């Protein structure tokens, strides 16, 4: 089960250059005239937890009791899928920039569980890798952003491998392709060309 | 989908010290005023086992033919929901103490497959862990319980793997958060304390 | 949820001998009077593909569109359980040889999504596993099959590590054994004596 539009869900470490990537993606995409609307699935939970008056800050997200984060977490995911709908017909595709796995005061928690799949019914997970080491250099250089809380290169090591397992069990609940896009140092222009070919071939 | 009250599902593999940790988490929590319901799902198969005639050593249950299994695991999920409702309010947690991964006579067989967590609808899967040495040891030093098939420091480490990635896939079905909780040689206190920090961010 | 006859998934990476080991558990099986019916998952995707024009390789199924690749995907696994339900009685055990994930031109894709489990409902996921090295030289000597783009020995070793995974999230769905073979060099019908020994005990 599938959306007339195509659905990409890209995932990876904070601080691994998601955002950065699909930045990228968004210029080859309109030089090729590929359809994209894309979105950030923290941004719609912030929208949310602010007009809550719950938090101020995206990275203190991540520190909200669980259950207020699972409702805002299920209400994201149907304002998306609901704004795809209303942005795309079936020549395009929608981009989630999101996680497989937050790290959160409870523990590693799924960013895509089975209620999430059912609003998005992903054609891929995409997974952005780097290096621990370069993410860890990734996030002391941008300062936009706090991540001392994913525990640097050891943190971010065991993050990295616990969120490649729930990548591929979210896979299984709609037969998503994981498509594993190397970041590498200074070459995201070229992660978000692998990134689009796979796109192709959905 | 939550219950009313708070559920833990406490995993790890056999002797690592899932009900010693337990034992210890129900001290602090009854000093700090924090309601649990605690239960064994092993002691609840072993109930209907032994009703059955079937086995009469908790050790014995995973060496049953794995339709049987299955059928003590679904009747014991029913159970042990239907008392903690009777027992626990909103204010109150249902510990588990239980498995991801059970090592049986037909290979590794999930602890919390989808049927199951339609019944307890974990906020949390806790992932009780120690080195496979230090695993090996306690398992010997326990002669209340038969574990040789579990496949000493070399088994151990497998399983441990193995079960991992199942806490991940479990915790995908109603977004559990997957909480690894050290037990450190001599520091089942420590542990208890660590996943009462967790359990109060639920 | 279970049909009234066994059914036993039976995984691993390409080259690794998956349809080698079920031709000697067939011989083993028919020698012990143990009822098998077996089939083989892409040769009956191949069977509808071919029908449509769009490959006539079975090695080329993995290289079409991945929502082509679902269609293909879901049709064969209703086809399999139609014709196992007229072969079998309770007494009998339907073989799958199969992926867990297949390399397809946009990732990693699993084979046993949830889709697909809901028709075929495993009693076992058994994964079939040999060095990496053993399935790059079992690859080169077998030229009957392309298998260039698995990637030799790191990408088999990349796609054992994923499928692996795989194998362990889609066993939550129907609790579902997971049970590693060794198809050790030169060591088929010891690989197969295995299986039918855990298959004895589902
Ligand atoms: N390939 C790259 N090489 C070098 N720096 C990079 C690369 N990709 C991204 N960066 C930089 O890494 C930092 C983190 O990038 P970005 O904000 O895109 O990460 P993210 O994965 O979206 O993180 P979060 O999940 O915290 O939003 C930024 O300063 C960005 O410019
Ligand atoms: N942190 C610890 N340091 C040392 N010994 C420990 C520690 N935790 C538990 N033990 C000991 O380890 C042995 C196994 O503990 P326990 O019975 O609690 O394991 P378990 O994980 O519940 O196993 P099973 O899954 O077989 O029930 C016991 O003898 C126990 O006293
Ligand atoms: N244990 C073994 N030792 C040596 N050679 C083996 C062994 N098992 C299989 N082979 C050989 O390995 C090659 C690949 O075997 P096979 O075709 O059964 O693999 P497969 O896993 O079914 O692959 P695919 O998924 O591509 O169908 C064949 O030439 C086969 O004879
Ligand atoms: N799929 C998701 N599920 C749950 N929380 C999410 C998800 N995606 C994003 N978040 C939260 O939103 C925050 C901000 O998103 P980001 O800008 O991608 O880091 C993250 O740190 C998480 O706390
Ligand atoms: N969730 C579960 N699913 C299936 N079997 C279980 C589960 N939890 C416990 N068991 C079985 O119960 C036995 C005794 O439980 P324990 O005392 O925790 O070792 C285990 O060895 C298993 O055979
Ligand atoms: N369960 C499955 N899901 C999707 N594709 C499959 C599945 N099983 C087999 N295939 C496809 O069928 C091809 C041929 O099967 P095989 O002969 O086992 O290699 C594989 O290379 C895949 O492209
Ligand atoms: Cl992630
Ligand atoms: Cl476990
Ligand atoms: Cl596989
Ligand atoms: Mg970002
Ligand atoms: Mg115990
Ligand atoms: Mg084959």
């Amino acid at each position: 089960m599938r959306h007339p539009f195509k659905v990409v869900v890209v995932t990876g470490v904070p601080g691994v250059g998601k955002t950065t990537v699909i930045k990228e993606l968004q210029g080859l995409a309109e030089k090729e005239g590929v359809k994209l609307h894309i979105v950030n699935f923290g941004s719609f939970m912030l929208d949310t937890a602010v007009k809550l008056g719950l938090v101020e800050d995206r990275d203190k997200i991540r520190t909200l009791p669980l259950r207020r984060q699972l409702e805002l977490q299920r209400e994201a995911a149907k304002r998306i899928v609901a704004e795809a709908s209303k942005a795309l017909g079936g020549d395009g595709v929608l981009i989630i920039d999101t996680h497989a796995l937050v790290k959160t005061v409870a523990g590693y928690w799924p960013g895509l569980p089975k209620h999430v799949l059912d609003e998005l019914k992903p054609d891929m997970i995409a997974v952005v890798e780097a290096s621990p080491e370069e993410v860890a250099a990734r996030q002391a250089r941008d300062t936009t952003r706090y991540r001392v809380d994913i525990g640097g290169v050891e943190g971010v090591k065991r993050l990295m491998e616990n969120a490649r397992a729930a990548s591929i069990a979210s896979a299984i609940q709609y037969a998503s392709t994981v498509a594993i896009v190397e970041n590498r140092e200074g070459e995201a222009a070229k992660a978000a060309e692998e990134l689009l070919r796979l796109i192709k071939n959905l």
